[PDB]
């Protein structure tokens, strides 16, 4: 048998309905995701983290010329600096006083921390929706984990179920993101290749272990100091240093809708967003009749207490007057009343409670409890605190009337 039903993709709360035919009794159902997670296919454009400038020790000659030897490192600069007289410990090194020559160069290489002190720079295409989920119907329970794609099943027991898509697909990443130090961070950085100086990206690779590397860190020769032996340079200082700098807070204290944020494997969970469209497939033979269950007869309903508030504070006694003592299940038809219990015992004929979180300040809905219905109805009185530490129970409605 196919029955389908929307399910609030809220992390924590519980959901409950009753599946019944004019001759099968009913088979409770019951659902409570406890983490939804919203996992996105991203792949890795690069690493990025501090440079070091190394740099060849100064090439010397005594009044002779020297030529810009090539290399191949990256952000090189080599200069033949004329004119030298450089001196050490020991004196000066050369006897000429003109035409000396100093070959010096530098060049960019990744830092000797980057292989723990990175930044990783990815492209989030699209979202992948996992719900870990406690899963009931008639006693036969489950846990596991459901693929929220509408394709994927898990079909223990015989019951199948499927999590349609995310009704509202939404995703906290923006195309492009990047990963540092546990945090998860929205940032248009430059694409492999074209890195600017003094900004995130200033150096990169595509992979942590990756030969190659892009440097552009502005990096210029000056000339040496008279009589000193070293090489100088000006350089724009690191940008991933300015980007940690300046940035602003993390997706987990930014995000839209609540939804904290995780980092291996990137992701989002308890994005309190939108419905899942969850649809059962029954067996026929998981079905009991009407006749076996315990059947309920001239039943009244009363609300022996009603505190109008996001947690059950709503308290209702049903005298009931059973056919045959034992358990079956309780339930509202409507989005007036959201019910903490599934089911209750019944002793020939007594009374049992119920308990409810509601809307209405002047309530009034149809308890169906087992193979037949009682019209609870009551006046309800506002709540202690203006401010509670726990999401809402209750479907909002618009109706809060005298
Ligand atoms: C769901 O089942 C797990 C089983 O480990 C349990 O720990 C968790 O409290 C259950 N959640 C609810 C309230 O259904």
């Amino acid at each position: 048998y196919e029955h389908a039903t929307t399910m609030p993709s809220q992390a924590g709360i519980s959901y409950n309905t009753i599946v019944n035919r004019a001759g099968y009794a009913p088979l409770p159902i019951s659902i409570t995701p406890t983490k939804i997670k919203l996992i996105p296919t991203v792949n890795l454009e690069y690493v990025t983290c501090h440079y070091k400038t190394g740099m060849d020790s100064p090439a010397i000659k005594c009044c002779g010329s020297q030529e810009c030897t090539p290399t191949y490192r990256p952000d090189e600069q080599c200069k033949v600096f004329t004119g030298v007289y450089p001196f050490m410990w020991g004196g000066a090194y050369c006897f000429c006083d003109t035409e000396n020559t100093q070959v010096s160069k530098a060049y960019v290489m990744k830092s000797d921390d980057c292989l723990a002190d990175h930044a990783e720079a990815y492209k989030a295409h699209t979202a992948s929706v996992q719900a870990f989920l406690n899963i009931t119907v008639g006693e036969h329970s489950i846990v596991t984990t459901v693929y929220v794609n509408g394709e994927t099943p898990v079909n223990f027991n015989g019951v199948k179920i499927t999590a349609g898509p995310l009704s509202t697909a939404w995703t906290p990443f923006d195309r492009k993101i990047v990963q540092y130090a546990g945090e998860i961070y929205n940032y248009d950085f430059p694409e492999y290749g074209a890195g600017q100086p003094g900004a995130f990206g200033d150096i990169q690779s595509r992979t942590v272990s990756s030969s190659d590397l892009y440097a552009n860190t502005n990096l210029v020769l000056q000339r040496p100091k008279a009589g000193a032996i070293h090489v100088p340079y000006t350089q724009a200082p690191s940008g991933f240093e300015q980007w940690k700098k300046d940035k602003a807070p993390s997706l987990k204290f930014t995000a839209p809708f609540g939804c904290e944020i995780y980092t291996n494997p990137i992701r989002a969970e308890n994005c309190a967003v939108g419905s899942i469209p969850l649809a059962f497939d029954i067996p026929d033979a998981l079905f009991t009749r009407v006749s076996e269950t315990p059947t309920l007869s001239a039943a009244e309903c009363t609300l022996n207490e009603c505190v109008y508030s996001s947690d059950f504070g709503g308290i209702a006694t049903v005298k009931y007057s059973a056919s045959k003592s034992g358990k079956c299940a309780v339930h509202v038809p409507s989005g007036t009343a959201t019910l903490k219990e599934a089911a209750v015992e019944l002793t020939e004929q007594g009374s049992a409670t119920i308990h409810f979180s509601t809307a209405n300040i002047h309530p009034e809905f149809r308890l169906q409890i087992c193979t037949s219905y009682v019209t609870c109805k009551g006046d309800c009185h506002p709540p202690k605190d203006h401010i509670v530490t726990h999401p809402q129970y209750h479907a909002q409605t618009f109706t809060a009337a005298v």
